[PDB]
């Protein structure tokens, strides 16, 4: 099970394949689409708000070239830190381990229509 | 006032130019995109919710070589809820009265990928 949903303007890929963190990256970056990039609180929200109630992957993950946690690409939206990756629900974002079995977002941004 | 917007597979475009519903022909198609077709309530809401407070054109209207009411093509439409004219699309329901009544428009297409 692999939908697309667009809001505001972005497109979201619901990848229903629950494999380890780096399993978005792979399909996303396959379906040429980064994985996603909550960029604000409007999107955030929307993406529980309409998501079904599980584990839902996202595109923050935390970085040894750097002590921080960042998306694969730099966002208007911020911060506990240890290590891991981070899991979106319907509750709340939050971290653990990247080589647990969950479902992606990927999200490509629109520049025309 | 030009903005556009995008929920589930079809993307809008919400003029504010208040015009003659025949003003949307004119501006949709400038903009490539068929005046609005509301399929239905989980896009007609949304339209509605989402739209600010306003009278705004959708793709439906009065035909000749009918007697009946169309928007480009016929989709799960249905409502034959309510003579003759355009209908407008107000946060509250859509109706019908004159096209060449100053109102907003909605160009929307719809998606067949994601690019």
């Amino acid at each position: 099970v692999k939908y697309w949903f667009c809001y505001g303007t972005k497109c979201y890929y619901f990848i229903m394949n629950k494999t380890t963190w780096s399993g978005c990256k792979a399909n996303c970056q396959h379906y040429s689409v980064p994985i996603v990039k909550i960029e604000d609180e409007d999107e955030l929200k929307f993406l529980q708000r309409h998501v079904i109630p599980e584990g839902y992957w996202i595109g923050l993950s935390y970085d040894k070239k750097k002590k921080e946690w960042a998306w694969i690409d730099n966002k208007f939206d911020m911060k506990f830190k240890s290590r891991g990756c981070v899991f979106l629900s319907k509750a709340r974002i939050e971290d653990t381990d990247c080589n647990i079995p969950y479902y992606c977002i990927c999200g490509k941004k629109l520049d025309k229509f």
